[PDB]
DNA sequence: GGATTACACCCAAGACACCAGGCACGAGACAGCAAAAAACAACGAAAACGGCCAC
C-alpha cells in the first residue's frame, strides 16, 4: 500500500489490524461501524497518523443518528471524559 | 334408776360428674364405554473476530 501508486484503498477491520502496522501511505480514514474498545480507533487513526506523518490526515466518522450508534458514540465519548479526567483534573 | 332429753352413728336416697360410645360431621379419596385414527400447538437458540499453537 505504502510502495504503490496504485491499490488506492483497502479495507483492515481494525482489530486484527493496529498491531504497528507500517501504513504513512493513506491520508484519508473512513470509520464505518462504532467499536466497543474506545482505544482500537486511536490505533485505526494512527493507521495512517503515524508520528510524523508526510501530510494531513483526516477522520470521516459513520454515525447512524438515533440508533444504537448514538448511545456507543456517547459512551465513547464519556469513556474518554473518564481517562481524561482522572489523568487530567479530577475536577470536571 | 331409767327414761325422757339429747346427740352420735350411719345408711339410704340423693346428686354431680364421669366414662364411653354413639352420631353426626367432615373432609379425604375417589372415580367414573372400550376399541380404533387423525388432525393438532406446544413442549423448544451463545455473536463474532483475533492471536495464537498444532495441523
Amino acid at each position: 500500500f505504502n510502495n504503490d501508486p496504485s491499490y488506492n484503498v483497502f479495507l483492515l477491520t481494525t482489530r486484527v489490524g493496529g498491531l504497528g502496522v507500517n501504513l504513512t501511505g493513506a491520508n484519508r480514514v473512513i470509520i464505518y461501524d462504532p467499536d466497543w474498545n474506545p482505544s482500537t480507533d486511536v490505533q485505526a487513526r494512527e493507521r495512517a497518523w503515524r508520528l510524523g506523518q508526510k501530510k494531513d490526515v483526516t477522520i470521516y466518522r459513520l454515525m447512524i443518528a438515533g440508533s444504537i450508534e448514538e448511545k456507543i458514540y456517547h459512551r465513547q465519548i464519556f469513556k474518554q471524559f473518564l481517562t481524561n479526567k482522572i489523568l487530567k483534573d479530577p475536577k470536571q
